[PDB]
């Protein structure tokens, strides 16, 4: 249940890049058939699409979306979930802590997310889990 997540804070700008398997997210690895199956992929969908939420992005930071992709066929209009998220935040210096507390809530599939950060501080390494799901940005 292992999912990577890359971010990237340049002064307004922060960029989050998910990998994961389609099994943590919608609960299964085929294309989808069932109406149980649609409605999986559709929770699934409506959630990666609420970014501020799911990071759970501090409302004082004044983050905003300027762009979101989901790279999925599940996702498309005919095995790896890529959601690439673009936001812009007036205020960054009040990002101080990346929490993927909600993201566990909403995907409880998720038992483990590899964090790779870079800033203008350099890289840093971090594994989060359900118990430890904060990070200092």
């Amino acid at each position: 249940g292992v999912a990577q997540l890359n971010v990237a804070l340049d002064g307004k700008t922060l960029e989050l890049e998910l990998d994961s398997p389609a099994m943590n997210l919608v609960g299964f690895e085929h294309a989808a058939s069932t109406d149980a199956d649609k409605a999986a992929v559709a929770k699934a969908r409506a959630q990666l699409e609420k970014p501020l939420e799911l990071f759970a992005l501090p409302v004082t930071a004044g983050c905003s979306v300027a762009s979101q992709e989901l790279r999925s066929p599940l996702f498309g209009d005919k095995a790896d979930i890529h959601a690439h998220y673009q936001l812009s935040c007036e205020k960054p210096e009040l990002l101080k802590l990346l929490t993927l507390a909600e993201f566990f809530k909403r995907f409880p599939a998720t038992q483990k997310i590899q964090v790779q950060l870079i800033g203008p501080d350099g890289q840093k390494g971090a594994d989060l889990a359900p118990a430890s799901a904060e990070l200092k940005l």
